[PDB]
DNA sequence: CAGTAC
DNA sequence: GTACTG
């Protein structure tokens, strides 16, 4: 076929980019079935091959609800204090959902810690959990979880879920961050930036110190941030609910 | 770098 | 923008 649209074909597995489609299209790959039976595969890129069809789909609400559930109950058979509330597309209020974001966090700030490899585990044993793509579990307090699951029955697809350990810290600009989106977090940032701030997905600093270029050459002082319109507050900002935060 | 998360 | 692993 055309280069663009075998390109395009390339780029939808997960794991695989713009430059590793272009290097694939040289080899002289054009269908999925030659990727799989010649291209070197990366793991991660070997599983979204695996579920090519399944990922381009996006999934009902509902079923995000069934998901969020899922890990929700298995994560507080181990503690019933846990919090465990869904973000992305779905606390957005979007009709549809490319991916399940579950953020976890306790109240204590410190009950959190010790569940994520036994949450995983709880899941695996479940069914759950699929496949495995990416995990960072040194993400200074937080630990991430990118894998595949597929929830119990007939006709079921398989969905992109992420998993996240907050302290209670971190909690605001832990779902701040997650829940987006992309180029909503993308501006709070750039705001931030020019108000001699730094915004993350741990804290929100003040008194950042930056260059001339701009480079920030110290860190700032965290400025402790309960909820989330704590931190739309020292940001000098109206507050948004999620919904008002998708664009 | 490349791809990814929002 | 911020920041993680492949």
């Amino acid at each position: 076929s055309e280069s663009v649209p075998v390109l395009e074909l390339f780029s939808n597995i997960w794991g695989a980019g713009t430059k590793t489609a272009q290097m694939w299209y040289q080899q002289g790959f054009r269908s999925l079935e030659d990727i799989r039976s010649q291209a070197s595969l990366t793991t991660q890129q070997a599983i979204g091959l695996k579920h090519y069809s399944d990922f381009l789909e996006r999934m009902p609400r509902e079923e995000a609800t069934e998901i969020e559930q899922t890990v929700q109950k298995a994560a507080q058979a181990f503690n019933s204090g846990l919090l465990c509330v869904a973000c992305g597309s779905y606390r957005r209020g979007k009709a549809t959902c490319g991916d399940v974001d579950v953020l976890i966090t306790h109240p204590d700030g410190r009950s959190h810690r010790g569940i994520f490899s036994r949450l995983l585990d709880s899941l695996r044993q479940e069914g759950f959990l699929t496949d495995d793509l990416v995990s960072q579990e040194e993400n200074g307090q937080q630990q991430k979880y990118l894998g595949v699951c597929r929830l119990p029955g007939p006709g079921r697809r398989h969905r992109r879920l992420d998993i996240i350990v907050v302290p209670y810290s971190e909690f605001a600009c832990a779902l701040l961050y997650f829940t987006g989106s992309a180029h909503f977090n993308r501006s709070m940032r750039a705001l931030a930036k020019t108000k001699g701030m730094s915004l993350s997905e741990h804290a929100l600093s003040t008194a950042v110190v930056r260059n001339t270029h701009g480079c920030k050459v110290g860190p700032g002082r965290v400025l402790p941030t309960p909820t989330e319109k704590d931190v739309f507050r020292l940001l000098g900002l109206p507050y948004r609910e999620p919904a008002e935060r998708d664009w």
